[PDB]
């Protein structure tokens, strides 16, 4: 029980990461608030994880939701200890072929979502004057652009320049903000990918899969609980040292 | 003289950086379109550096300016060689304080007109088939972040990450696509003269510092260097 | 108890953060060899750890001492889950007064000795086939070049590169090599002279400038120590993780 | 001519980026010493490149040969602007297989005889007290590690991170430190084919040759780089990202 009585927000928390995330700071004892634009996903998120977690309808992207979001869970919980920032869009495309409206869907979310969550944290946690801590959700393929991938590939070497910015400026509040970068992740996350690439090279039905898991020095894709460890360290007080940092755990995908 | 018969479009190129690369790249012989979101603040630069200079009034952050821009130089120059992505804004406020209006505007010009500049002149050096250059202006500040400063470095992180892609995508067609990161540029009190006399060179960056990289980027010299990112910043940063 | 059952080989242990590791491992169920080249503090360090730690002199500079105190370590224990590389050196000098003298003995205990031993984990845990972990101490001096410190900075730096490579290499064989990168932890004098200082101005402006606001203690680097060495960390492979109150950022 | 009457020193200069480095800084103006082990293979060199080109035998694992060696460059030139630590070995191995006889060999090259021959230069700039330029030959390698090649790797690491220090520490008397990345350049026991293999995964479409790095070498000795300090470029074709 490493976070017993800390209360945490984690955003698109209704699957995959984030849903696997909020399962372990619940059986960890600590109060979840699971955000996501899609009510009706993050009632059954809820349903699924019992008693200990609350739903908010969050779209991330929007000023308005992500105050009254915020609003709705320091209402309900009286304060929080600990932001994950998890809502993420993926979208791929050859640089010369970007859209506009693919660039700022996906800017809005992984970018500037992330950035007015952690600030919406930031104040509160300012404000009470207990510190806190952010964890973000970088990737990757936020170490090192690669063809295909530009647009999220920008938004997450964003995402790991405002955890360092964030990181240094916050320290004196006694907030640790830091960030996770994983890998290749299997199952559903790897399918959001996948569907991403179909109009570009396709190479035969899922063979590309196999590569990929084959290509990971560790063996295999990603599963969410290998994120959970570092998910649950990083909001303990034996990482309060630990300041502005990004975290690999991608099976030696990426080396930092 | 080393970019005798190339034509070049450099963003921001009223004043700083963007003009002391627009007068070196004339010197060299190449054909410069200046272009600012204010063509006059540039007719005084195109009236001294003549002929081969020409105005073009482009804001990087309305993408019907980015085509009639890259359409009014193609279609004066015939061609385009060399993109300098050198538009820049500078905002400063604790993550905290940090304002919608403030983050909406350094973003559309350093990360967003940056992109989509860096598309406009891509979809013209894929479809001539002569290959190019295009030269995105970093900076250390988008290296690492810093405390007072996390919308511009932010921006700048975007800007290292989207040449390292375009770098990727774009060297099949002999495009090659590099930044440079300047450090501390000359552009209370005690900070600015605490920071410049802290740089191990002994003072803050020139925009003439930078002139040598940003020729030698759009030279034949360079045609293996693939999508990096080089710091011009006197020690203030390592890479 | 998060090691419970688990056998670890710290080298350097006899003082500082690697008798600090030692005993946060033993407070977590592990048994620990403490290896370090004076025999006498070795003694002393197991004597104060208890009856969980077992004392093995060894000159990590030295191949022979090498194999003798891991073979040594596998017969007591009958394996070796965990090696930590803590043993080290620090020097300064700018580049031109740097001696041989100094060169050679920071680089045969930061980088070689720190190998050698990494070589000599990796072959027994090669051989039991049940994986293993291999944690060493890199440091913020890894990361980045200072003018006064270029011969300590090259040995983390290999270290750093040492442990992506090892870590590349061996997780087929499930082990686990990453690193922990420790910014300014609380020789001195020597160093403060050269920018005219007493080791007293230096460490207060070097304390005041680590963002967290202090220099930092053992006690905040024990928590990823553990963590490295348990399952919870099995996906993490080559890493350098930066625990350093800021001072750095990667 | 962007070197006329500089005057440079290249270690392992008889072959390959070295010798392509001596004839490029030739062509520029400069007067050039080919440094290398083999005092005959340097000999031959200096005969095909002219008499801008000095040679001296070399071994930049030996302090004493070292000293001597830039005592002859010193007497035969007066001066020295310019330093390439160009000199290198390979080795290959898993590292549980790594023997102290390569581990040795390899460092003692790499990292050793680039540090000692770097401190050489840098003594010699500090006392005339006009400034001057070195140039690390580092590598990818040195920017991440990989399976088979640890000893490599963790030797050109320390290059960039020695290229770091004395760029730091030394830029105060005028000289500029920094250092060029190869990729793969033209230039077995674990597993025609392996080496087009890597050649086509270069994301440029071959393998680098000496004269994709020339431009920087000479771009990295002259004013147009003075404000360039401590900083590792790679030349490597999008190989690697920095």
């Amino acid at each position: 029980m490493r976070l017993q009585g800390k209360t945490a927000l984690i955003t698109g928390a209704a699957r995959g990461i984030g849903l696997e995330f909020a399962r372990a700071y619940i059986a960890e004892g600590a109060r979840v608030a699971l955000a996501d634009i899609n009510a009706d996903a993050v009632r059954a998120a809820v349903e699924s994880l019992g008693p200990q977690a609350v739903a908010v309808q969050m779209d991330v992207t929007r000023q308005d939701s992500i105050d009254a979001g915020f609003a709705e869970v320091i209402g309900t919980f009286g304060h929080l200890d600990i932001l994950v920032n998890n809502a993420a869009l993926f979208t791929a495309a050859p640089v010369e072929e970007v859209t506009r409206a693919d660039y700022d869907r996906v800017m809005a979310v992984n970018m500037t979502g992330a950035f007015f969550c952690m600030q919406a944290a930031a104040k509160h946690m300012i404000a009470r004057g207990k510190g806190g801590k952010i964890i973000n959700m970088a990737s990757q393929a936020g170490r090192r652009g690669e063809p295909l991938v530009a647009v999220y590939c920008a938004s997450k070497a964003a995402v790991i320049s405002m955890t360092q910015s964030a990181g240094l400026g916050l320290i004196r509040h006694g907030i640790n903000v830091n960030a996770i970068a994983p890998g290749v992740v299997d199952g559903e996350h790897w399918d959001m990918v996948d569907e991403h690439f179909a109009r570009f090279e396709g190479l035969k039905p899922g063979e590309k899969k196999k590569l990929v898991g084959a290509a990971v020095p560790f063996g295999r894709m990603g599963v969410a609980s290998d994120l959970t460890g570092m998910a649950i360290f990083l909001a303990t007080a034996e990482a309060e040292y630990i300041v502005g940092q990004t975290f690999g755990v991608d099976g030696g995908n990426w080396l930092a």
